[PDB]
């Protein structure tokens, strides 16, 4: 249901559906969107269980919360807005119109979250969407597509507002990328897929990688910073791109911070020898060990023969491979800094020019400003866990497509629209 | 001044300048922008004369007005705006940050207009820009770059906020497109350059082609529609992408309309035989005749041995090559329509799926709506000349980079920025 | 529950509640607001029945729809918004803070609609409210107050977010008006109460009277204009201030229009003699006959011995007392106009400088503009029934407090807040 | 020129002018506004000198800067904005229309600043204005009116966009307040005039009094706080309502702060005996000594026989009459606080429920938030002089009419407009 044997079929189906969607009222779109939100909540446990079973990554309870967040806080048609300028020369409107059929490449970390979040946004703007799901999360992804189409059916149709394929491949992704009925592709993934999309001759909205540092200075609430940082790091076993993945801590509070992490936040400190063993396990000749990504801390420790604990920590240099590299594992090094400017320099290196996400615990407005300016990320969270950036304990809406590479930031319905100016000359200014 | 021997030098220079620009206050940027506006006005006659002399296209008086429009109505730092959401969970800001060094590929139709308009916008957002000017308008383009740098010098620097090269080529455009210090390219030109940009692995903001129809229905002010349409068509000899390039007229008013065009608007009606000769002249085995593009009507008529007149008109079918093809010449066919829905169908075919610009003369709100929905263009002008779309007799700002292919519409400073969300958790909501 | 024996008690109670509300999160306010919306829908039939029984005015089915509209389309906390300006000099925020305890004077036409609509808006902005209900609709009004407090209790409190008195009087309204703990009064009623409020030394948000003309010109869809106009006029038996209360029709379509009204819209045309009898009935030495206001057409006709029909119509001069005077009865005179400018002149006289509401059926953009500029009302509806102005078949939110006298227009949560500027100097601009 | 013998003449003249202004284009209004800005700058020295000579208050150099600020940063027609909502049900616009002729009551502290600032704003929205100037600043005020009319003449008229009377009185203010052609009064003054305006049966936009505390905590940059606070306090000899008028300082930094004030900021510390003499001088049986208001510190000290120095300071209790009372003199008491919460409590008492202005020097986000929430003022400045609140070293526009009593905050053009909703049903949504 919405799932096809080949990519050309999927696209044609979505194209037919879009002729209806584009003519639907906002109330009609919103009825479908409401049905999607409801079904996402109703089946959050199933979606969450499916992802862990299929990919081996993450954990069920956190994926339930992520789907609840998508359902509650993804913008709908209220995100489609109009500007008006009027005067003696008349009325000029700027509207957000559909692109048409949008292609979307989705990850195996937040598979159904991305699919459902993209769909709500894209439908609100009058589009339909065709997915090429990640090959490691195909069943989970297509289940979400099927749910979306059931929701639309329950609200009177049409079917195929979201489409996918049974056996997504590099080849089927290439059919999408070169298909002339797809004017826009939303690429949520790694530099591999995204560069390909930005080489397609289409507009591409491109997520990128991150390696988010969290800087803690001596003005911070250190007890709360420990709680926030481990909560954010270990959320869905560090799978989210936004999650804290290393700490830069001012010398004077580093011991207090790590002590709290061990004593109150379920962190286990590993020795140099244990760091060496863990490094050899999780970084391989083929790169990141796929058998380790998104595993919980107790499992990773077990894998190297070390038997409550939810995070692995240690103090190290920024160049340490478990600190400099984005692991998507609950492994969190603490880098000690001599001074604030030292700390900012370390955090900037650690972010690696991704301009994705960065975090700080500090009560000082000048410090916060300095860091924000220097690090220049799509996301900056101050005195909360990273997930405050997508509306979990922070103001603002949720997305799972953070267009750090192409600059649109946290994408929503308005992102996936074409701008149209309508100039009504010398009339309809009523003033 | 701002002009370099090779593209790598240009880019490095712009990159150095941008480290200063990004740290400049809005007042500092605006001082430079004001100086640029002033200099553009001061040298509009020179820029206009240079373009006609160098390219052989357009006319001086209209290019003066286009530069005046750029100077008066291109947005500056006021276009860089901030959103805030606040509540018990604190304060979330969304800001527009710089990309960095932006590459820009510019046309030979509105060469200096595009360069100056792009620069004002890009500087406002904290960027610098490197141009690869059109090879047919190199001297005009680089003069504009030099003016921009003189303006910046007059306001205290820095130099190289806008850079270019002495001898732009396909090769130098390729250095820009593949340069890792350029994260964004603004491509103002034809499908050739734009597709290349959208294959570059960078975000590309892409202008496209158009073929703007103007539909006149029987409710229109026909005398004024004749005036508006010929004024818009013949503006800078039909060079602008937005200009009217064919008419679709309801049968009942078509004769009245064309009569007005001949009697009051300086139009000359050509016979079938003359249409045939003109077609053979302006469409060639190599495509559009470069020796004809942007020539005035008296010149084009002279070229086929026909000796006040500012536009060539005739009645014909939509498929007629002087009607279906975008000529950028003051040649305007009138296509007769049986009914409104017939007229909309003809206009939609004639726009060729460019979703660029379209125009209508009608006083009927339902008719206007029908047409606007069906034609789905970045620009729709109602009851005015096309140039009302860029702020000449219409509400709204000016641009010369209309991103019809990639969907950003009429570009301005905000277009050329990265979005950043800053989440201040549990503080700085003062309510 | 929320209802007190005397006004000073009510105000103190609301004042205590407001110390909690102002510190509530938007999510907490919205939980209560959601409960209020739900309860309003659940008890819409009861509220509607109570009003007709108590006041003798209006009709139950339409009052059900009015309460559904209030519940669905009154803005909540989303209407409380923040502006931000940032640059080198730091960050400036403008926020909407509470006034405190707001007093409100409400009508007997839309009693509970006004109370519930005011409360949702006022609560969203951090205020509480104290009502002095209309003495003709006390039981209906206080039932609505009780419902509001039940909703708040169901969501965890506090009680007394809305308060009222058991026996509202002119005297108790004067205690409210002169009470130093009430910095703002929202006055929904007649010139009597509103002027008193604007003499109170407090800010007053003041509804005024109207006499809304609907102009139909020869370009209109006349069959649909007949339907829309009688639907709008007869909605809740013409009680709403926005409702059509006289027609100005271009000569050429007047007969067609009235024919449709009689043949398809349940209108009964009265003779001059019948007009005379009806005039003597409904206009009295004491003014409008209270026994006639808000009665259906069949009843009014019966009252003068005339026995499907839902509206009384006739053709007459603008000065005819059943045309020039706001009756809040389904009595609708048609004034014939020679020309558009004649029609605009007649409609402007008929609106009596209230600048409240006016309506037009016309497909011509210039005509619409002319009329809109000339009539200068808080509300102008084009080609729909009047109730499109409050979100019933038109874009936009619902209100029952239209501040035509003081200029705030269709009031909502943002209306009832104080503006606060917060200047964070030389920090927290992250760009 | 714009100045009349009696108030009825002034109002009729303004009423005639407004029929033209309301029909003027934004470009036409802005041409006049530009001329007003230019003339204000050109004659700032004259306006400044006139005020000091006439009233005996303030100082010329600071009044020059205040007029430069008015000219540069008062919003014009860009502050008049439009909202649009569109969908299947059509297009709804909300516009800002004129009130008409606005009455304005202006002060003798910032006489011409208020007049010019009000006029720019009011003209932008399509209004004209009639002033009743303060009787102590009549010549200065009417000079400003004359300048405004010269500016309008220079831009082609009309004359009388701003009107005044030769001999303003309580009686002429009452003619304005009760005049039926004035639907709105902007009252910039003391509780006396404002309450009268809020008793007039008109909408009144009401400035109120203040007594702005500046709280300095132990996290502040104390050297800079000393500079900022004395600069803000002593600006135009403490005449502005926004200016710092007492300090609440955390014990631990109070001595450092006052030491800096004496050593670097030209403060003179007075003994208890000198405080007693100064109190007897400046507070009298008739209230504030008019012969002392707005005098410089050297003069006030001289007046009690005490002979570089620009501010008088001393440490005292909050109830000390030179601390608790708003003096509009460069007299600044420092109140010592035991703790932050103590300091907030003291500052809140000192503001006296005016909800006007308050200030803080602190680098701590939580502290700032606590204070902002507790003090609930129209203006809160953090880590700058008070005048950052009107755009002098802070983000945001300038006003001299801060509607603290009625809640509109820092008034501008949009403040002085009526809101109009225009519902275009089932057309002109182009999506
Ligand atoms: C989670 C992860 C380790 C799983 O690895 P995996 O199972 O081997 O799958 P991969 O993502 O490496 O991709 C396998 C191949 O399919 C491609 N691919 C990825 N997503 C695809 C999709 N929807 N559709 C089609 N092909 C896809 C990849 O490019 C790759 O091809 P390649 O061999 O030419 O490089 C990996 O996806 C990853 O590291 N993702 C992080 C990217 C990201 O968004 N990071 C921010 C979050 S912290
Ligand atoms: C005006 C015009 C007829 C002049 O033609 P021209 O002098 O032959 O120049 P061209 O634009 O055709 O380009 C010549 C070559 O340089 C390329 N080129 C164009 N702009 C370039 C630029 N800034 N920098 C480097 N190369 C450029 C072209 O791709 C082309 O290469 P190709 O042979 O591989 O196709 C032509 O530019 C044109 O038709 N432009 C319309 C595009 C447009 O924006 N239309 C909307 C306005 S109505
Ligand atoms: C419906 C209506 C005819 C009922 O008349 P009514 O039962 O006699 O009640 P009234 O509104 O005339 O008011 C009776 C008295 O109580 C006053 N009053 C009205 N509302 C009051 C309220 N909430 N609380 C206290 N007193 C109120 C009135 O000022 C009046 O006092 P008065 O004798 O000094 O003038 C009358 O309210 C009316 O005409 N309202 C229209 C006002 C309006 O908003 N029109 C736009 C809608 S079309
Ligand atoms: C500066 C000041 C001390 C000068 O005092 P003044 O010369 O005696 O003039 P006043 O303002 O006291 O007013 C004198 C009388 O004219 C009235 N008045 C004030 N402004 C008026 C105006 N434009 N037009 C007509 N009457 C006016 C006053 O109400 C007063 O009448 P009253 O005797 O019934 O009370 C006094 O105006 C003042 O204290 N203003 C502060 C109000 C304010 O805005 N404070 C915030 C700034 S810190």
């Amino acid at each position: 249901l919405g799932v096809f044997d080949d990519m050309n079929q999927a696209i044609e189906a979505a194209k037919e559906a879009q002729l209806v969607v584009k003519k639907m009222s906002m109330d009609q779109r919103e009825k479908i969107i409401s049905a999607i939100r409801k079904k996402t909540i109703e089946h959050a446990e199933t979606l969450a269980r499916m992802a862990v079973e299929e990919t081996g990554m993450g954990n069920v309870g956190h994926k339930i919360l992520k789907h609840q967040l998508v359902a509650e806080k993804t913008p709908g048609t209220e995100d489609i807005t109009t500007t008006a300028w009027s005067g003696d020369r008349g009325l000029t409107l700027v509207e957000m119109g559909p692109f048409g059929v949008i292609g979307a490449i989705t990850p195996c970390t937040n598979p159904s979250e991305t699919i459902i979040c993209n769909t709500i946004g894209m439908l609100a703007g009058g589009n339909t969407v065709v997915f090429n799901p990640h090959p490691a999360a195909i069943k989970t992804s297509n289940f979400a597509v099927q749910l979306i189409n059931e929701a639309s059916l329950s609200a009177g149709g049409p079917v195929n507002i979201a489409c996918s394929v049974r056996k997504p491949t590099l080849d089927s992704s290439k059919i999408m990328m070169s298909h002339q009925d797809i004017p826009l592709i939303a690429a949520t993934g790694g530099p591999g897929v995204v560069t390909a999309v930005l080489q397609s001759g289409k507009r591409g909205i491109g997520a990128g990688a991150g390696n988010p540092p969290v800087l803690v200075d001596e003005t911070a609430d250190i007890r709360k910073a420990a709680e926030d940082i481990i909560n954010g790091c270990t959320f869905d076993n560090n799978l989210p791109a936004i999650a804290e993945k290393e700490v830069v801590a001012i010398d004077a509070i580093a011991n207090e911070l790590m002590n709290y992490m061990v004593k109150e936040q379920g962190c286990y400190a590993i020795t140099k020898e244990q760091q060496e063993k863990l490094t050899n396990l999780v970084i391989t000749p083929k790169g990141l060990n796929r058998n380790c990504v998104g595993k919980d801390a107790r499992t990773l420790l077990g894998m190297i023969g070390i038997d409550n604990i939810r995070c692995i920590i240690f103090e190290g240099e920024k160049e340490h491979p478990l600190i400099s590299e984005e692991l998507m594992m609950p492994i969190l090094g603490i880098v000690r800094a001599k001074s604030f400017d030292d700390a900012v320099e370390k955090a900037v290196w650690l972010e690696h020019g991704n301009r994705h996400s960065a975090h700080i615990h500090s009560k000082n407005v000048d410090r916060i400003t300095t860091y924000a300016k220097a690090i220049d990320t799509a996301i900056l969270v101050k005195n909360a866990p990273s997930y405050a950036a997508i509306g979990f304990g922070g103001e603002g809406f949720c997305t799972f497509t953070i267009a750090s590479r192409t600059g649109e930031g946290l994408t929503s319905a308005s992102t996936f629209t074409k701008r149209r100016r309508c100039v009504m000359s010398d009339s309809l200014c009523i003033r």
